[PDB]
């Protein structure tokens, strides 16, 4: 039967608890997810706190990980979602996410419309991939697609 | 000589002004931007009062809008760029692209260190895009993707 | 061709315009909705700058109201929605539904879980009606429903 | 003789547990609240700490999920409710009923005014439920009703 | 047919104008009131934006202040309610209500449980009146009565 | 000597303590008040935190809540006062009190003022009292007055 | 017939218009507030919307700054006091009076308890004086003497 | 070597386990400050967290209060100071010293300004001191003195 | 006689108007600046309502952009300091200051108790440059220093 | 493989036991980063938690320090970086910092454009040292030098 969860900090806890025993099995993302038949994304985020895991894959990023039972359990839940401690990222790294936000979301807002129409682009429906490649003027780029699917707004 | 803003209201007016008047002459962003030699979301953003036009295209811009001299010359202006009126955008287009922060941050942040190490993907030296795709279970998918430089940080 | 707002105020400025007007003529919400082919919230959600009018129903409600020419387009503009002044209603009818949330916003996650699955009722596919009946026990009350779609999120 | 709490951190600590044992017995909603002779909803509110169970329904939950005879007196306290852990909701499962207020909020209460007069739809004399209906156009179609009591304002 | 305000700034702008209207002819709220049929706690409260007159005491007190026929209408709509700028009160005389809420806010909770049950004072079924008397100690002091109905919750 | 406290936490962690020993113990605050001298809301608040006990008083309420020697000292500080978690209540029973200053709070300033001049109505030389009533239209009544000390503010 | 405003902007863009005159003029608070026989202070306050002048204090400093009627009757009203524009100053020379509140404040409380009792040393029964004073170790210092009376909270 | 903190935490949750001691041997502020040869503020403000005592000094405290060797440590540590839970007190007491500045802080900034030149009085090079006397009109009033050096902003 | 502002957007709202005048006069800051004897970012600083121009010097930037009386009187006025719309800066470039702040300013705080002692580094005895330098790696390095006056915290 | 962090509370916590075995060895920051080869304000960051140390300089300032292998691996790991504990500093030492930002943060934001072009100083490309410096006019100055390489935003 499905399950949920309605306080954030329980699994943002097993979260430290994950971050500490990998670091401590000087393990990657890739390889903690490598064999669940699932993205990389939706794994580490899962860790995170921000996704539920089937209980196959909970199963083999705790024997990975080694996790207690009560931990694999939790890792099923249906997470109550919210990464960000306080509303705006203070970390760099994040915080040029919510930057993005401030600088584009009314052109992000505006060319949404004309392009598909009054709704949104799902933050639901989902796929989420991070690809490091060369920039052609030196050092690297970062390229992250999100796929996400058009949902209109009618009149009733 | 280059020529900057402190107080984003300025440009946010001059933004409602614009909309009104791409309203009465039933204009698109595509149209508007076709001709500058500019991207779309560049011109965009700059009418939004987020990015700062060169003279020629806030010329070409501004014949089509009917703005006046001193339109011409703000949108010339580099702005005080902030585009969300109250820190969390209120309106469900925009607020999507706050969720994914919310659900995906911390996953954004482990797997850029992991890819590429310490430091940031910077949204200065970045360019976004929207695609529309048909999806193959009927409805119309966004595939927005993000491309930023990666700043390392390293010890001094 | 599609336009959109990106600041509130324009639309919430129409808004109070709009209802002076309809006091001036003694009308009803019901009234200015009556022949628009749209149901009674969404073309009230339209005048107070929440939803958008078709071109037809705006040149309708902008005759019953008196408006100009640059209102009747207003009113077909995609807004930049989000009602709430700051974020809290201070507004004791807006407050009960606030309050709502506050008492049972974790009842609704966990029951749209169990229900449904993991993923989200979704906001922007919708019907909202209110229904006036008789309280049994003196009085009367409201029925509102709330008519959406679910929405799953699932691994990738 | 009536007891209540002044802090809402113990009624949610006792949730987590509640959660947790929950979880561990594979337990539905539904089925905890079988037995009990009231709504699901009031229920799992009570659970979660948004309200007061009667002794037997307490016991009878207690016993479902052997729950101490503290965590037994404790659900049969009135809480001090509010579930959302900072205003606005982060998950968005919850979010999108804050979104509601926020696109039809000014509508709720102009129409309540319409329909009934000036004062409230209370959120005490309240109930909710959820209702799964499939859409036939493909897939489930959450219809949720808020039922309150208006409560008229009027001179003194 | 009633009407509804959805930005208070129109009411609260009215306000600041009887006030100024009020001091010039040097009225008390006292005498505005007088031969209204209405308590002068109410009236004052409309006319401070927060309270719908009824006609016939809207247009009485338009005569004495003097207004004109859009401000003895916008008197008869149902206000958007909230007459603190920025939730909490800035000014000593409003402060000291709010301390009585950060001082007894949980007594009166655990009082009104005890004396009453599960549910609340109601803050609408509401009647409002300040008597200043002698302080047997010496000085003067305020009797504030707050005389409002007990609303129950109860299971469902 | 006397004592002061500059962390709330201390007495409102106490004050749960307290509140699940009345609980277990079936107790009201009218009986743990009674053949202290104290006035129930005196007692009340004292015991939530907001009030110190006389030594004599925190002996009788620790006898017959069974608390410890350290629990019944610190009853005896002067508390650092605020029973609100963050400002704005969410519980539905205490927010009604800030509805009240929310919509009657200018009015209240207004009627001070005309009455008995610039200055405060004290929150300090100050009682709360609430009186059940029945209502003649069936159901209670609550009738609260708050009665404070005039403090005028003089010229110098 | 007293009169008090509700909305601190009417009584702070006098302030500022006060201000420009002021400036015009070149004069100083001290020579204006010379003649009303009330405190530089009070008068200075009272012109930056913080108290209210009686009308020949009122008459006087309007002559002097060659202020209009209304303006004249808008110093004599009781203002909506709360000079900060938004709770925490942002100027560094108001900013240090917060300072001394942060480094201070439960100092303050502690000795208040320990010298008077509990209770509160008011800020309306209150004088203040800038006084300056010449350094020993070189330079001035202010004496800033905040003169107040002791209020005690008593157990009933 | 001179020794910080960053959290403020640790030298907080020392200020409670000090006035637990300090209670425990019903100890004044007085009493704890004599023979340091440092003014009870002073002292006091050490104590509660927001200032640092030579060596000696927190040997002395530390002796009377029976406090261990890292919480003598701690005490000579210079300390994250800002004693406000969350910038705006509630505690009554407190309060009064933040409405200070919301009634007189445009005063204060325009009298420094004026006796003293640009610039600000510090709160660094600061001394002040609680008095008790009596007040003629009966009863006690506190006479707070800031002490504060006038530091001049100059242009560059 | 010094005369002070007390409301920041007066001087703001000069600072719009005098930067239109700037890009319509296509001038330099290091112009403006040009004959006052003042530093550049001490100059725009007080042209952007951040410090007050000694009477010449407003008379001379007065005359290049064209200023009227008042303007040029504005300008000799002590502000109302703060330059944030709100609080934490949405622009990127004014952004990443506060951003140091949030890495290094913990580490600020810790190497000046050791190198200096307890005590601040004053942002009054205070000046700041930017200084261009170029990247052996290509592009182009900034050099901001910030350079403050030690003023030490003792004992008293 | 590189590790992160996502939860700020971890670092901090070991930063505030770094603190005290600090202190017990009187040990400064200066020698802490004596043999690391990094300087003294990058060594100092990592350990208040907000950089990264290589893994020698970990074992290296763990053996000063006396520290267990888990804060050896948790000071290698990249932090949650954001030193404040909520958006605006308390502390004295750490305000002086925002304060600069307040009153020249659009002197800096306007002298970047002016002297590099439309775009930001990358807060991440960094060195920086704080410098004791004699003050000419008696007593000590620190000079702060931040170190940051030109980041241009062009049209695309
Ligand atoms: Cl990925
Ligand atoms: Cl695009
Ligand atoms: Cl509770
Ligand atoms: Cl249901
Ligand atoms: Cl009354
Ligand atoms: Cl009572
Ligand atoms: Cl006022
Ligand atoms: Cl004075
Ligand atoms: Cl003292
Ligand atoms: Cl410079």
């Amino acid at each position: 039967m499905i399950q949920s969860q309605i306080n954030r900090n329980i699994r943002l806890d097993l979260a430290d608890a994950i971050l500490l025993s990998k670091a401590k099995k000087d393990l990657s993302f890739a390889e903690i997810a490598d064999g669940t038949g699932l993205a990389e994304a939706f794994v580490t985020a899962a860790l995170l706190g921000q996704q539920a895991l089937p209980a196959d894959a909970a199963r083999l990023v705790g024997a990975k990980l080694d996790l207690d039972e009560d931990s694999i359990l939790l890792l099923q839940m249906i997470p109550l979602r919210g990464c960000i401690d306080d509303r705006i990222p203070t970390d760099p790294t994040m915080y040029r996410f919510y930057e993005m936000l401030q600088v584009y979301g009314t052109t992000l807002k505006a060319l949404v419309h004309e392009k598909f129409g009054d709704g949104i682009i799902a933050a639901i429906n989902f796929k989420l991939d991070v690809k490091k490649v060369a920039d052609p003027e030196g050092g690297e780029r970062a390229v992250i697609t999100l796929d996400g699917k058009y949902l209109p707004t009618k009149p009733f």
